[PDB]
DNA sequence: CCGACGTCGCATCAGC
DNA sequence: GCTGATGCGA
DNA sequence: GTCGG
């Protein structure tokens, strides 16, 4: 954590440019740029050292430069003190909240908790939820009580057909010591590519883990994508555990590797090797990787059977999940 | 300079 | 009801 | 905001 302060201030304005000035290339371009500096190993002297590093151009080495010098960024301060800025960028923190609801809950006068909670009329179902737990989102899941959820899920999903496999993706499978949340892929031998030879199929597996108390809250599902809310059981006289949100994704059994690939992550690590993959003409998804053609339009699928063949069509050299960690 | 910036699932709304 | 765009999220 | 070309 060579780079704290400005690894933070960089994230914070990614947050700003999202938020409020609704530029998500901008907001992008920060959060690349504080991920590229995150994994820089030296304490950086200086922005034209900064500036040597890809995603690090001439705004943000005179940032970097104001923010060594002052300990602090005017730019920031000036926003912080802004209170439409800052409304903003609290109502979009509860979950199903985006930039533009956000901004015009503040033009109803709706920009702090209890206008929340005394205006609940006015959310739609994923922000009467996200509001609801917002106390509990905020904390994080050390790996121990990850360990434990996983346990539940995958016997549940071994309990409705035992030819479901379901494995822990997110953070958890890039060996994070805590993580913000629960992912997980699923695969049923009667969903391929080729046909859905079982309708509910993800549904089952919800109403599974509803029946057992795990799974409390739904914020959106679909037969392919579920997101909710879990909790682990509390012994006796024990405080409850906090409420953890959960994102469960059924993707074909026989594309399970562009699949893990996919929700591994990180997020950026994967614009990265996305945007390297259009570079060296592949377009990766969940699914498949496809070769662009002449003239952009991609190819039929190229054959994939681990992580480290899709890394070997782009000309990269695997990297572990605990390395895709950007 | 400038075009492009990963890719897609669900909820929701506009328009028919 | 559908198609496509938009908002928010993975 | 950055950058390839
Ligand atoms: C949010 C998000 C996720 N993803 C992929 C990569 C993430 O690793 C994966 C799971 O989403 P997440 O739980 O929001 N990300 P996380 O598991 O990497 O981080 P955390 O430990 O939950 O905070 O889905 C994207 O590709 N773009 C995104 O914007
Ligand atoms: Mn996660
Ligand atoms: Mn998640
Ligand atoms: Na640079
Ligand atoms: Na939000």
């Amino acid at each position: 954590t060579l780079n704290g302060g400005i690894t933070d201030m960089l994230t914070e304005l990614a947050n700003f440019e999202k938020n409020v000035s609704q530029a998500i290339h901008k907001y992008n371009a920060y959060r690349k740029a504080a991920s590229v500096i995150a994994k820089y190993p030296h304490k950086i002297k200086s922005g034209a050292e900064a500036k040597k590093l890809p995603g690090v151009g001439t705004k943000i080495a005179e940032k970097i430069d104001e923010f060594l010098a002052t300990g602090k960024l005017r730019k920031l301060e000036k926003i912080r003190q802004d209170d439409t800025s800052s409304s903003i960028n609290f109502l979009t923190r509860v979950s199903g909240i985006g930039p533009s609801a956000a901004r015009k809950f503040v033009d109803e006068g709706i920009k702090t908790l209890e206008d929340l909670r005394k205006n609940e009329d006015k959310l739609n179902h994923h922000q009467r939820i996200g509001l609801k737990y917002f106390g509990d989102f905020e904390k994080r899941i050390p790996r121990e009580e990850m360990l434990q959820m996983q346990d539940i899920v995958l016997n549940e999903v071994k309990k409705v057909d035992s030819e479901y496999i379901a494995t822990v993706c997110g953070s958890f499978r890039r060996g994070a010591e805590s993580s913000g949340d629960m992912d997980v892929l699923l695969t049923h031998p009667s969903f391929t590519s080729e046909s859905t030879k079982q309708p509910k199929l993800l549904h089952q597996v919800v109403e599974q883990l509803q029946k057992v108390h795990f799974i409390t809250d739904t914020l959106s599902k679909g037969e392919t994508k579920f997101m909710g809310v879990c909790q682990l059981p509390s012994k006796n006289d024990e405080k409850e555990y906090p409420h953890r949100r959960i994102d469960i994704r059924l993707i074909p059994k026989d594309q399970y590797y562009c699949g893990v690939l996919y929700f591994t992550g990180s997020d950026i690590f994967a614009k990265n090797m996305r945007a390297h993959a259009l570079e060296k003409g592949f377009t990766i998804n969940e699914y498949t990787i496809r070769p662009l053609g002449v003239t952009g339009v991609a190819g039929e699928p190229l054959p994939v059977d681990s992580e480290k063949d899709i890394f070997d069509y782009i000309q990269w050299k695997y990297r572990e999940p605990k390395d895709r960690s950007e």
